[PDB]
Parts: C-alpha cells; sequence; structure tokens
C-alpha cells in the first residue's frame, strides 16, 4: 500500500455513512459505515467550476479575453452494482433515495487513502437482461465541499492496542473507566469499539477513549476491543465480586 | 430463489392487473394478474428525481454549490414483445392504450420478489421484418408512488450470537474451524468479522461464517469475534502448542 505510486484501481470499495459523528473527521474508520456489495463499475464525480468574466475596458492590450474561477461544483457519482433487494444496504439505499437526505458517502481504492462525498440520490434505475447478472444503477448528486484524497495525506499506523489488564475488583454499581491507549506513541488516526461479551453481568458505556464498565449481576465475563476496521484487538477480564 | 444474491435475470415475467382490489396490497398472487407471453426485451423505467436550488445569499463556504432532492418520478418503461393479435392480454394491452385509463402493471424476477408499477401507455411501435419475427413494442409512462421490491423485505436479527469455545487443540499447523452460529429462529442477517488478539502467536483467516484459525508460536491468545449489529461479541480461548 504505497500511495506515492499508481495503483491498479481493482478492490475499489464503496461505503455508505449512518452514524452521527462527523463524516470528515475520522473517514479511516469503519465503524459508522456500510459497505455496498458487488459493485459492477463505478465512476466518481468531477469537479467544475463555473468561469466569470474578468476582462474591463480600462485594461490594455484587450485582443486577448480573460476569464476566472467562479463556482465549483461537484459533479454526479454514478455506479452500477448487483441487484440483491434482499441484502442490508440496497435497503437503505432506496430509504435513502425515498426519504432524500443528503448523506455521505465514501470510497475506498487499493491505496491506502479514501475518498468521501455528501450527497443525495438522484437516480434509480434497472438493466434486466437474460445470460446476464441484474445490476441496479444508482446516481448521486453532490452537495457542499468533498473531502478529497489529497488533503489529509499523512496517514500514520503501528502495531498494538495497549490496555491495561486485570481490573478484578467492580463495586459501587461498578461503573470503573479502565484505560486504553495506541502503541504510535498515540499519534495516529484512532478508531476502535468495545461492548460486553454477555451483557447480563454487565455493559459499557464507551465514550471518548476512555471504557467504562457498569455491572447488574455476578460472574466472570472478558469485553473485547475492535480497532474499528479491526486490524487489532485486545481482551480485558471482569470478575463482578459479590459484596 | 434468495433474495441476497445476485441472479441472472433469465426467466424474469410480466403481468398486467385486470380486477377490482388493491394491487398494492398483495402483489405476490397471480389470481387478477393476465400475463403477458413471449417477451423479447424489457427495460424498466428509471427512478429520478428532480433538483432543487439551496444556495443562500447569506451562508458561508460559497466556494461550492449545493442542491437538494425534490419532485420524484417513476420513469417510463419499455417491452417489445412478439406479435401474436390473436391472442388475449394483447388485445387487453391495446384496449388500455385506447381508453388511457392508469392501470397497475408487475414485473416477476426470478428472486421470489416483484415489482409492481402504475403508469398509462404512451407508445406503440411495430417491426416487420423479413427473416425475423414480428414485434410489438409497447411503452408505458409512469405515475404516482411505484411499489419497489425492497418494500417487500423484512429483517430478523438480534438475539446474540454464538460461538463453540476452548478447543484448545493447536498444533501442526492448525487450520482449525470455528463455528459461528446465531440463535434466533434459524432465520437472521449473519454479519460478523473475527480478530486475532496476538497476531503473532496464532491468525485467523475469516471466510464466510466459519473462522480458520492457525498457529505459529506457543502461547495463549484469546481471539474475539465480533457483528456489525455493534452490540453482540464472544472470545473464544486458543493455547498453540510446540510440538
Amino acid at each position: 500500500p504505497n500511495p506515492t505510486m499508481p495503483v491498479k484501481g481493482a478492490g475499489t470499495t464503496l461505503w455508505v455513512y449512518k452514524g452521527s459523528g462527523d463524516p470528515y473527521a475520522n473517514p479511516l474508520s469503519d465503524v459508522d459505515w456500510s459497505r455496498l456489495a458487488k459493485v459492477k463499475d463505478l465512476t466518481p464525480g468531477e469537479l467544475t467550476a463555473e468561469s466569470y468574466d474578468d476582462s474591463y475596458l480600462d485594461d490594455e492590450d484587450a485582443d486577448w479575453t480573460a476569464t476566472g474561477q467562479g463556482q465549483k461544483s461537484a459533479g454526479d457519482t454514478s455506479f452500477t452494482l448487483a441487484w440483491m433487494p434482499g441484502e442490508q444496504g440496497q435497503q437503505a439505499l432506496l430509504a435513502w433515495f425515498n426519504e432524500g437526505d443528503t448523506r455521505a458517502y465514501k470510497i475506498r481504492f487499493p491505496n491506502g487513502t479514501v475518498d468521501v462525498f455528501r450527497g443525495w440520490v438522484s437516480s434509480i434505475g434497472k438493466a434486466v437482461t437474460a445470460k446476464e447478472v441484474i445490476t441496479r444503477t444508482v446516481k448521486v448528486t453532490n452537495v457542499g465541499r468533498p473531502s478529497m484524497a489529497e488533503d489529509r495525506s499523512t496517514v500514520t499506523a503501528a502495531t498494538g492496542m495497549t490496555v491495561t489488564p486485570a481490573s478484578t475488583s467492580v463495586v459501587k454499581g461498578q461503573s470503573t473507566t479502565l484505560t486504553v491507549a495506541f502503541q504510535p506513541e498515540g499519534v495516529t488516526d484512532k478508531s476502535f469499539r468495545a461492548v460486553s461479551a454477555d451483557k447480563t453481568k454487565a455493559t459499557v458505556s464507551v465514550s471518548g477513549m476512555t471504557i467504562t464498565v457498569n455491572g447488574v449481576a455476578a460472574g466472570k465475563v472478558n469485553i473485547p476491543v475492535v480497532s474499528g476496521n479491526g486490524e487489532f484487538a485486545a481482551v480485558a477480564e471482569i470478575t463482578v465480586t459479590a459484596s
């Protein structure tokens, strides 16, 4: 994965945001994104710009006409994918079209870089033919300003999730926080999620780099932590004391 | 007939509603529907929406243009069949064109799902050529809200997730299979992924509801399996033996 060398282009993936946070803040994260599977083909949006005349009479040597860049447009993105009405992601796509709210969608190139736009579905189609797979074709009109893949350009990642083990004694409505950290001294594009393995003895309220546990019942259970896309994981045990 | 997998599109049929009840209620029944047999080519109408400008003079970030989804349209659906005027149903189609009253027509795909639209015939053509069959081409302009296939999809999920624990026999390359199954009445959307917490003593090879786990160096690794729902997870314990 070298973002400084030409890439063949195969393996490009497409995801749609469904969370509530800032899509532009953590685009490399894949936590609140649903993948659209089996994209037959994809053509991304085009960044256009309407020109404005910038030539007045007072200017000398008026033989040549001059223009300047005005308002920029993000263009329309098209993609056709295999038609599976019963697969999660297509149902969300038609719900998005029927509602019409502006949502964020990103494309993960086979380069270690992502490209996320915001837009709404402007066209929905279908191509049913024998001797060939049925393909659903979607067109999306982008709004606002996109987050180009050339903006961040400074991704960092190393090996490991440090997390303090044990944490046995758990009392007072439990509700204790346990410290988590990354290996590259902390400086990365972070992403992670955790949840109790049983949910009958304890539950978690992960919010902002701190994992807080509150328990309901006694027993031994281990909570997992998964690094967003999941390139690393960790496990920490909890033993709910009677008193 | 699995709606969660792509289909070859061969065998798609077309029906026109003839009864008096509501077609939108039960479009899976072929009671009051007339079949238009011998379909040569078919192309369903595309769903489209007109864009309405959403740019205000007093807002910031004027370097880019923004718009929004406006009014949807159901497009024009075309299909060419063989010319058999004596066959009932073609006469009904011609009478529908002559009277010009809006009616419902459904398409049966080889998935068990249907596509029922409402519209009026706006074009009737013919192509007479030697060494070829005489074809009748029909085009229907659709009105109102079409009943898409994805509106007939129901979701079954939750109730947790299960995986067989321990199985400490880890020796000589392993590639041991780990089975992850969902409890609720069989039917569910089984989206999941599992991750190795060490990546050195042992590794996982997630592949379609079966986890392939191999060992490299002796030690104790607990590997977590989580789900895309964001609530369900479990941890399986592995002891990679040197010999």
